[PDB]
This record gives C-alpha cells, structure tokens and sequence, in this order.
C-alpha cells in the first residue's frame, strides 16, 4: 500500500526516492525521518477541522487590498436558479438567507450551516465580509452576474473525508590531492573563511596536472557556528572550479579527518552550495585533510549566553545595550557591525538577540539575507516572519525560497515554517510545490528542494494526485509543443494546427489535458480541452495556445492557458509578482491602476505557463488595421466600447498606462515595442515579455497612448495632466515601500537571475525609486524625467 505513495512521491518530485537511501546521509535520513513526522502531525489536525476550517485550507479567500448587485443563486445539485437583489456592502449570510428564504417559497418547506461557492470554480464567499471585498464579487461589478452555489456543511465535510491520507587558542588549519583537473600553467587553491559575505580572517592561497598532489589568521576557540571554508582552483588569471564546506556538521560537531570536495565548475564564492557536485565521476576533486582537537562540539545556547565609518561602527558596538532599548528595528546594522571572527563579541550579540523585541515583517525580511548568515539571527527573523498573513505570505513565497538556497544544512527553521504554512493553506502549498518542482533540473537545489517536496506529499496523499494530474498535463504538453516545433518548420501552419489537433483527440491527451487544476491558480479548473480553439503562437519557441470550457462555470470556464518550453519564465514571473505588489501597494492607499498582473509560473527545465488574459489584442495588430495611424488604437476601443461606453474605456486606459509607464521606469524593464503591449477590450493596458529588466532606463509615454488619454484631441490638458498625476501619486506610494522592494529584491540574487546578480543591479532600483532624496526632491526628479518623456515623443 505505502509503495504506492511512494512511487507516486518518485515520479511527481522527478527524482525517485531510492536515490535519497544511495547517499547513506545521516543528515539527509535525519531530515526524512524527523519531517515526515512533522508533516503527518500537520495532516492528522487537518482531518479534524471544523466545516468552515477545511474551507479555509482547500478554498482560502481571495480578498481586495451603498450599491446595489443583480447575482444568479443555486443550491448543490438543482438545474433551478435564482436571480436576487443584494447590495455590494451585504455579507455572504444575507445572501444565504435570501436564497434559503426564496427555496422554501418554491419547494413549499438556517444559513450559517452554508457556504457559497463562485460556481464552476475552487473559490468560495465565507466570512463577514461585505459583497465587495470579494475578489469575484468585486471583479464582476467592473467586467457580469455572479453566479453562486450553495455548498452546504454536509457536502463541505465529504471533501475533508475524501482528501483523508569547545574552546582552542590554536591557529585554524586545513589539502591532500586533487584529482580530475582540466587545464594547460600551474594550480593554485586560494581558501577564504567566511561568515556571510565578510571574511573571519586573510585568503590564504596554495603553492603554484590532471591529478596534482600538494595557516588562518583566526584561532579554533574563535570560530563562529556558521563559519564557510571556500576554495578555488585555478590556472596562474583562468578560473577552473569552486568548493564551500561548513566547519561544523548538522549535529554542531566540529569537523574533522579527510573530506573529498567535489568542485563546481567556474566561469572564493562564498553564497555556494556547502554540499558537493553530485556528477562524481564529471567533476574534479578537492581532498583536504581537516585537523583534529580532540569531540567537539559548538556550545549550546545555555553556556552561550553565560559569556558606517571605521570609527561610526565603534559607536554602534558601545551603545549596543542602547541600541536594543531605544533603536529596535536598528538590529541589522548592529548585526553587520558585530565581530563574527571573535567568540566574545559573538556571544554578547546572542545575549541581546536573545532579549530583543519582535522585528516588523519588513526588518525581518533583510535578516533572511546572506548577509546574515547565523542560526539564531535566522531564527530570530522566521520567529518575526511567523505573523504574516497568508495572502502576505504569498506575495514574498518565491524570494522565501530563494533563501532556501542560502541554508547551510537540510533541516532548518525556513524549511519548517515554509512547509508548516504550505500544509496549513492548499494555495501556500500548490505554489511552494511548483517553485521546488520547477528548479529539480538545477543539480545545487535538486537535493534540498526534492527532500521538501517529500515530506509535503508525506502530508499531503489527496494533494500529491492533484499535483500528479497537473503534472501529467505538463507532460502531455512537451510532448505536443516538441512535435508543433519539428512539425512548424516542415509545413503550413494550418496544416500544424490541424495535426497538433488529431494529436489531441487522442485518448491519452483528452485524459491528460482534461479536469484538472490550473498550476498557475488552483481556483481555476482547467476541465473540458477545446481542441478546435487550440493554436501556437508564432515566437521562436512556438508557445501553445491552450482553452478550456467548464459548462458548470459557463463563460468563467471560458479560460485559457500557454505553454512555453526553451526559454526562462523566472524574470518574467518575477515582474509580474512586483507588478501585482505595485496594485496592491496602490490600492491599499486607494489607487486601483486597473492593472492585469496575469498568470506566469515556470514548471520546469524552461518550461512553463502564462494566463491567457481573454479578450486582448497587441497595439500591433491593432495599429495594423482609420484614416489616420494614430487613430487606429482610439477607433478600436470606440468598436469594443460603443456609446456611453466609450468614457469608461479611456479612463481605464489612461489608469493602467500610468500603472504600467511607472512600473516599466521603476523596474527598469527595456525592449519596449507595439508587440510586447497589450490592450483589453475594457480598455485596459497591460505589458507582456519582460525578458529584460533593471536597465539591460529613461520615462517612456508613446503618443499613439498619449493620444488616447486626450481622447483623441490635438491639444486636451484637463485629461493629460490627470494622467500625469496618476504617474506621480504611483510613483510615490512605490517610494515609501521602496525598502520591501530592495528587500525582496537582495533576497532574488539567490536566484541566479543573469539580469540580477550584483550589487549594481540592486542600485538601479535605488536610483529609479530616488531612495535618499526626499519626497519633494524625488516628486521633481521623477516631473523631470516624465516631461522628458513627453518631448521625447515627436
Ligand atoms: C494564438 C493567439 C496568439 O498568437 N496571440 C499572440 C498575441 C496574443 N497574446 C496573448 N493573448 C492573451 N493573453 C496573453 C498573450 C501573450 N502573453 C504572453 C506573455 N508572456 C509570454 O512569454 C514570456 C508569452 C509567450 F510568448 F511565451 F507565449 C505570452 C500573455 C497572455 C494572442
């Protein structure tokens, strides 16, 4: 029966489970057996869960950051409907009340023992919360009726039934042979003693072959917890390879004997993987002989704590009592001014990190950096991270597991605290899932992140075949994008869309494509493929074009979804969740931009998805047809928005232009052309490729956009300074939140994003955002720039 889950587990995660037993890890068996544990402990308190408690795990609602609303009603298993007047300030109760009231007048024959599901979806309307607080309450008000079921307690518990499953003043020393080197010249081996991205003492290098065979200034007593061993082998400059090793083991043991260290190639890094290469026979070896003391381990808490100018960053040491008392938040820099390379100054910190007050969200998210690097400063900020919201959780998912990959050893307080909210929220856990699952191709991640994805399907067996049919589409559409890219460039492309088709219509597909959960938001059922309104795009890596059709949703089943294999969807899926923080941030101090963060999740080796945003055209196709050019983008939406229509159109434009004119400055994203923008039949503009971000510059306002926001007039100051306004508020809630961005976005070097990888990177964000100006400096800095941008059009 277990051989079952696991084989399941093996072919889900991409990595079979035998693989983990062969390494014969004591702390990778450790990690598996203490996890596991953990996770069946999660998945026991979920088959106990209230009615409404389940709801909130599989169906977590989708919130915003008088009036009156016409919405079609239905009980659980009836054709019989009902339209009902309610009110946009209503709460879901009132609603239950009405639709309990009208099916007792009809079938002649209390709504608290109810819950209202958004029809034909995975979302559901509980809680008191007015009508408009609803994410589809909300969006139907702007697009549409809602049409509502209702689930009642007895058909809500048959889900959760269903989904059922120490101190040496002597000075630090370490090198034997090195084995399967690749070079012309002589071998050096340069090692450096780290603690984050400072030095704990002078890079010490090696005397200056396929297989050549050859003191640090810090003492043993003095070495902190979280000390790195970085090496490099090179030509003497041509780099050849890279190793990291910690100095103590998972158990706090200070190693000792031989260690072999299978190298990295390059071309001392000190944010690398600890863990070595695993392509043993491939990569070259680095055997360093690790001297002993003796057991010794680290001491423990309880023994522990028993114990910027050059002249700046001696005042922050001496008020450091001070700085704990009057400057909390201020913890960062006193971290930073520490000396990781002195046992005494290192044990003093402990002492008032072990006293100090709960961090704010935003403070602990610089902590999880590498730039600090210890157990207790990385507990500290997941015990201050423990208060975010789920839905706050999520916006900064993707950097928390980037950090992932800053982690010294497998079982850690992040892996924990990720894994403990992922099996507390079916939305936490299908996006950490994917995030994990997408980098199982990389050989540093592929271990720690397979691991992970384990121990959730350890506490997750109805989950992990929900996964598993997400993942059999995913499969499916490789095999079926592989065959329109051979196929593409043999013939005509309707002759490719027909054959792409017929390989649909097979039972195996039709299976596969069908009935599942979208990766991308797991509240969209992806259920019947339709096949004749299926294509490929016509870039490069030939993206499909993929639509579904729920009947039990009607026109909200209408969804679609595009595959795309050969290109990376990382920088991509990370503009868009900045794009989606930029509306939130708006939003929250009343500003809706009317923008369309749509859907993009990489799902693997290049491989990936991105929401089909309905009802969109390019500015290309549209400007390739008026008699008039710049006429053309105005004429479109005067087809799309008739009549009175019209007005709400060009205020929704001139709204997202501003958004998406701020956003492109703010992140720096270049390549800007008619093809990579796109307008919604509501008027609304949106931007597509982000292949290139953070300048790789200036304010840009196109005048085929300029002249739709002056609804279509030579000279219209009222609406074009309304506009401007637009820009300038956006760009100065984005400043105040300029820190959350710099913070999440030091986390995303982790990443290794090409177009985000130095500290240059980050000052572009710096620059952009006008951090050190104040407000009035940074308002007319930016009132430069964007009347730059105006002239700069003809
Ligand atoms: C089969 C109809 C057709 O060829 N179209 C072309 C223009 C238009 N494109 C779109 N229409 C509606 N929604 C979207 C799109 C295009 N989108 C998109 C965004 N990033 C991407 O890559 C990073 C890609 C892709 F190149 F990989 F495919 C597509 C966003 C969603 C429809």
């Amino acid at each position: 029966v277990k051989k079952l889950i696991n084989s399941q587990i093996s072919l889900l995660i991409g990595k079979g489970l035998h693989e983990f037993d062969s390494l014969r890890d004591p702390e990778v068996n450790d990690f598996r057996t203490k996890m596991r544990q953990f996770c069946e402990e999660a998945a026991a308190h979920r088959q106990q869960l209230g009615w409404v408690e389940w709801l909130q795990y599989s169906f977590p609602l989708q919130l915003e950051p008088n009036r009156a609303l016409l919405v079609n009603v239905k009980f659980e298993g009836s054709e019989e409907s009902f339209t009902f007047q309610v009110s946009t300030k209503d709460m879901p109760l009132a609603l239950m009340a009405c639709a309990l009231r009208k099916k007792a007048t009809v079938f002649r024959q209390q709504p608290e023992e109810y819950a209202l599901q958004v029809n034909g979806r995975h979302e559901y309307l509980y809680g008191n919360y007015p009508l408009c607080h609803f994410q589809y309450i909300c969006s139907c008000l702007h697009s549409l009726t809602p049409h509502l079921t209702m689930v009642h307690s007895s058909s809500i518990l048959a889900m959760r039934d269903e989904q059922s499953n120490w101190s040496l003043e002597q000075p630090f020393s370490i090198l034997i042979e090195g084995r399967k080197v690749n070079a012309d010249m002589k071998l050096v081996v340069q090692a450096g003693l780290f603690h984050g991205n400072e030095m704990l003492c002078k890079t010490v290098s090696s005397s200056e072959c396929s297989e050549p065979v050859w003191e640090f200034d810090i003492s043993v007593c003095d070495l902190p917890r979280m000390a790195r061993l970085c090496f490099a082998l090179y030509a003497v400059d041509c780099p050849i390879a890279w190793a990291n090793l910690m100095l103590f083991d998972y158990k706090d043991q200070l190693k000792t004997g031989e260690r072999c260290l299978y190298m990295w190639p390059s071309v001392l890094n000190p944010a690398g993987t600890v863990r070595g290469n695993p392509n043993t026979e491939s990569a070259a070896a680095l055997v360093i002989y690790l001297p002993e003391v003796a057991p010794v381990y680290f001491p423990a808490l309880e023994k522990i704590l028993e114990l910027l100018y050059e002249h700046e960053k001696d005042l922050v040491w001496k008020m450091r009592h001070e700085v704990q008392e009057h400057f909390p938040e201020a913890l960062a820099r006193l971290l930073l001014v520490t000396k990781w390379n002195k046992h005494e100054d290192v044990a003093q910190m402990l002492y008032l990190l072990c006293s100090w007050p709960e961090l704010p969200v935003l403070s602990a998210l610089e902590l999880l950096d590498f730039s600090f690097p210890d157990c207790y400063v990385g507990s500290f900020a997941i015990k201050s991270l423990r208060k975010l919201t789920d839905d706050e959780l999520f916006q900064y998912l993707l950097q928390l597991v980037q950090v992932l990959k800053y982690e010294s050893y497998l079982d850690c307080e992040l892996t924990k605290f990720l894994l403990g909210r992922a099996l507390a929220n079916r939305k936490i856990g299908h996006f950490l899932f994917w995030h994990l699952r997408s980098e199982m191709h990389v050989p540093s991640v592929a271990l720690r992140f397979g691991l992970i994805m384990e121990a959730y399907c350890r506490g997750s067996t109805h989950h992990m075949k929900v996964l598993m049919k997400q993942g059999e589409a995913l499969s499916k559409l490789k095999a079926l994008n592989d065959f329109v890219k051979v196929s593409s460039q043999k013939t005509t492309k309707p002759q490719t869309k027909e054959m792409m088709h017929m390989c649909m219509r097979q039972e195996t597909y039709m299976e596969a494509l069908s009935h599942l959960q979208s990766p991308l938001d797991p509240s969209t059922l992806l259920e019947e493929v339709c096949v004749e309104q299926c294509t490929f795009m016509d870039s490069k890596m030939k993206p499909l074009w993929i639509m579904y059709s729920s009947e039990e949703a009607g026109s909200a089943g209408n969804v679609g979804i595009i595959f795309k294999n050969g290109d990376d969807l990382r920088q991509d899926m990370l503009t868009l969740q900045m794009i989606q923080l930029m509306d939130v941030l708006w939003k929250q101090e009343g500003l809706d931009l009317r923008m369309t963060p749509y859907g993009c999740l990489p799902t693997g080796d290049r491989t990936g998805l991105i929401e089909v945003v309905l009802h969109s055209d390019t500015i290309a196709n549209i400007q390739l047809n008026a008699a008039f050019n710049k006429d053309a983008l105005l004429n479109w939406l005067k087809s799309k928005n008739p009549g009175e229509a019209l007005d709400r159109a060009i205020e929704e434009f001139t709204l997202s232009c501003a958004g998406y004119c701020v956003a492109t400055y703010v992140l720096g994203i270049g390549d800007r052309h008619s093809d990579n923008i796109m307008i919604r039949e509501s008027g609304q503009l949106f931007h597509i490729d982000f292949g290139h971000f953070l300048g790789n510059v200036p304010f840009i306002l196109t005048y085929d956009f300029v002249h739709v926001i002056q609804q279509g007039k030579t000279n219209n100051s009222e609406k074009f300074e309304r506009f401007r306004g637009y820009c300038e508020r956006a760009y100065t809630i984005l400043r105040r939140h300029g820190l959350l961005f710099l913070h999440l976005f030091a986390l995303m070097r982790a990443a290794g994003l090409p177009e985000l990888s130095c500290s240059k990177d980050i000052q572009y964000l710096k620059d952009s955002l006008a951090l050190g100006k104040t407000e009035e400096e940074a308002l007319k800095h930016f009132r430069v720039k964007f009347n730059e941008a105006l002239r700069e059009s003809w």
